[PDB]
């Protein structure tokens, strides 16, 4: 049991003050048995050294996920529960209070009218560079102000933002205003527009395939179109409009995510959705950029795993970031 | 009436033997009056004079559907009538042998192959070329084998190209060997691929808009639909199978771009039909050639005005000129 060896020297080297191996050998550990239930337990412990509750409650959740009458984590859990849900509450407000502002400045302002026409490009570069498309920002522009092809660039390349242009411009003309449900052909027309110009044949149509992605296996072809009616009903259900608008969001991008409906364009269709019920929120659109990709992927396992705060989170940090960026411009 | 001026100088010009100015005056009288009887009769029987039976009966027929009383029309109409009906039947069983010939050259034949292989890429240019595409055969040939954009051409012209790529591969892959009836499915399925990598919202539906196409208004959308089921019904029919297959073909190819079922991409659908009838009754596929887009529109002009058989004709043509290269070829 090389698991067993690492963790005793990571609490030797705790006791003797080295945090720094400590940590590594912590991760060593848990490479070598994820589902280590003293290894998480010890390492949560650890965390809460740091102050880093939300981390200790995500191991100690974990490990109990595996061994739910592990007394150890058990005791620690029933503790770091309720705080964790305060601290995160907390943090709702903090970007409550920013978009406030953010909503109160001017419609007509200079500053906030650049801002925004600077961000359609970049959501366009990040939403496909995420998913390995290799055009640059100023491409992209040039693709999108010309219409004309960009030198030596593969046509699917070029094809998938012309895709993204449609689908935006669709979802605001259409879809950001209109009052009443969402429904499962609100969902088709985004995926039509998106995946259009590059697969015609599959654009707007569920997967007939069973697929893996990552370590993810969807639902079969056959449940898909019963997964998404039970999507679309919970999208217009009451504990998702009793959700705070970043929660309701995330989950709906990770729910969508995790049904996979489509044979491609799931992460943007996904990314769209999200913007579209922020944006109906009178919250800004958000852009998880193309660095943030493995950290994405990240949050995305662990909710696969059992735990989708980390992914609420994640969201929730990028819609922080984004009216940060904003107050900024505009003070 | 300079209309009835201009006859009265070509008849006097004829009478003289002045052929040039007599032909041109003719033509004169027809633009000011395209309904003026005594001029279409009169240049008819002028025509004849120049062994142009087939050009002297259209003149004749054209006057009796204006005036289907005119006595010297209907006395010259029922003598060519039988007559052109012949000299057709004789130009088809002239194609019929030349196909009897190319149908009979080996398959391997390494002359055969080269020649197939460059009417590929040659049907696509000529096909979008004819509908306003700036592309070049070469810069084609760059976008199918490459897959990469063309410096400072518009993606949407590139797009047409790919599309045509898909259909045709389709057509060849599923439909060219399928036994049974042809569907409206099966018109959706070709248009779905010519026209998705352009505008992927209308691949593959009718229409929703009137149109005017030239001097043509085609059925209401409304009636798009019992229309092009009426046309499939026409393609299975016993009276369709029991046509000449290059008549058959043509008339498929007319039929479908009067009814203009989808809001673009019509020609080069109709165009991909006629040559999956020509390749299922074992004749080689045929290209309109970019040169011949003024003819073209000038025989469904006559067919729209009450004639197909000019049409017809110009098909045949087509179909002889492309029989005639693979003889050459492999000679
Ligand atoms: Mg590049
Ligand atoms: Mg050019």
């Amino acid at each position: 049991l090389e698991a067993r060896a690492a963790l005793n020297q990571a609490l030797e080297m705790k006791r003797q003050g080295k945090r720094e191996k400590a940590q590594k050998l912590f991760m060593h550990a848990l490479k070598m048995d994820p589902d280590f239930v003293d290894a998480l337990t010890e390492f949560g412990i650890f965390s809460e050294e740091d102050k880093d509750i939300i981390q200790a409650d995500y191991l100690y959740t974990r490990a109990l996920t595996i061994s739910p009458y592990h007394e150890k984590a058990l005791v620690n859990r029933d503790r770091t529960l309720p705080l964790v849900e305060e601290i995160d509450q907390r943090y709702f407000s903090i970007i409550d209070s920013k978009v406030k502002k953010v909503m109160s400045i001017p419609k007509g302002n200079s500053a906030l009218r650049r801002v925004m026409e600077e961000t359609y490009y970049h959501h366009i570069y990040h939403t496909v560079a995420i998913e390995g498309n290799t055009l640059t920002l100023s491409e992209i522009r040039h693709i999108l102000e010309t219409r004309y092809a960009v030198p030596g660039s593969s046509l699917e390349e070029q094809n998938e933002v012309i895709g993204m242009h449609a689908a935006m411009k669709y979802i605001n003309t259409t879809l950001v205003s209109r009052i009443g449900s969402v429904t499962i052909s609100d969902v088709l027309e985004i995926h039509r527009r998106v995946l259009g110009y590059v697969d015609p044949v599959e654009a707007g149509r569920f997967r007939t395939t069973q697929v893996l992605v990552g370590h993810h296996i969807p639902p079969h072809p056959q449940d898909v179109e019963k997964q998404m009616q039970e999507f679309v009903q919970w999208l217009n259900s009451e504990e998702a409009m009793n959700l705070h608008p970043v929660e309701f969001a995330a989950l709906a991008h990770y729910k969508l995510v995790y049904i996979h409906p489509f044979i491609d364009g799931n992460g943007r269709t996904s990314r769209l959705l999200m913007n579209l019920i922020l944006m109906q929120a009178g919250y800004p659109p958000i852009t998880i950029r193309k660095e943030q990709r493995s950290d994405y992927y990240h949050v995305l396992e662990a909710a696969n795993e059992g735990d989708v705060r980390p992914f609420i989170r994640f969201i929730a940090k990028c819609t922080e970031t984004t009216l940060d960026t904003l107050l900024f411009a505009t003070t």
